[PDB]
């Protein structure tokens, strides 16, 4: 997260870190046994880390649970990043409390102008690299579809939205991949892609979760 603020320990209780020997992506806990992330985060041998603040120190609220199955969306296209969503089932159910909690799926799509919270452990610099150990947060609005398509001609599908600031300076970044965009207490987006981080006229692009609720629910019900 570039241009954000330190969230505070366990103030984003649905945020997960995906670990394969190191943090490589975020995700969101949607019930006691399932996490949603980006399809571009797929790999084998994922350990899901819940209750994290500092990802390099054991602080006492963590739960570490291996993934038993990953399901990339059937229509994910890695060249265009259309349908950039994946589900991960945990080997055992997490213990839910005030600091480890699920985030609700949306019943409707959020409109442009809605303020959202984006969080992650990604790079905090637009040029160069500095990775934080504690979770960072950013409040940002959903942008109109017209402004989004004007920023990325020919690249925005109906399964994507832009959020952030056309002036630059505040954005998600590398390592925030797969993390949550929460608006009005519901999961509306997944950190997906962009042109660099925090550049002028290049807001972040996010998977539009409201288009996937039926697939998520049907998949969880049968797996
Ligand atoms: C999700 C993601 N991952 C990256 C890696 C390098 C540069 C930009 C990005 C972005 C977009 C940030 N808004
Ligand atoms: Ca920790």
């Amino acid at each position: 997260i570039v241009g954000g603020y330190t969230c505070g320990a366990n103030t984003v209780p649905y945020q997960v870190s995906l670990n394969s020997g190191y943090h490589f992506c975020g995700g969101s806990l949607i019930n006691s046994q399932w996490v949603v992330s980006a399809a571009h985060c797929y790999k084998s041998g994922i350990q899901v880390r819940l209750g994290e603040d500092n990802i390099n120190v054991v602080e006492g609220n963590e739960q570490f649970i291996s993934a038993s199955k990953s399901i990339v969306h059937p229509s994910y296209n890695s060249n265009t990043l259309n349908n950039d969503i994946m589900l991960i089932k945990l080997k055992s159910a997490a213990s839910l409390n005030s600091r480890v909690a699920s985030i609700s799926l949306p019943t409707s799509c959020a409109s442009a102008g809605t303020q959202c919270l984006i969080s992650g452990w990604g790079n905090t610099k637009s040029s160069g690299t500095s990775y934080p150990d504690v979770l960072k947060c950013l409040k940002a609005p959903i942008l109109s579809d017209s402004s989004c398509k004007s920023a990325y001609p020919g690249q925005i599908t109906s399964n994507m939205f832009c959020a952030g600031y056309l002036e630059g300076g505040k954005d998600s970044c590398q390592g925030d991949s797969g993390g949550p965009v929460v608006c009005s207490g519901k999961l509306q987006g997944i950190v997906s892609w962009g042109s660099g981080c925090a550049q002028k006229n290049k807001p972040g692009v996010y998977t539009k979760v409201c288009n996937y609720v039926s697939w998520i629910k049907q998949t969880i019900a049968s797996n």
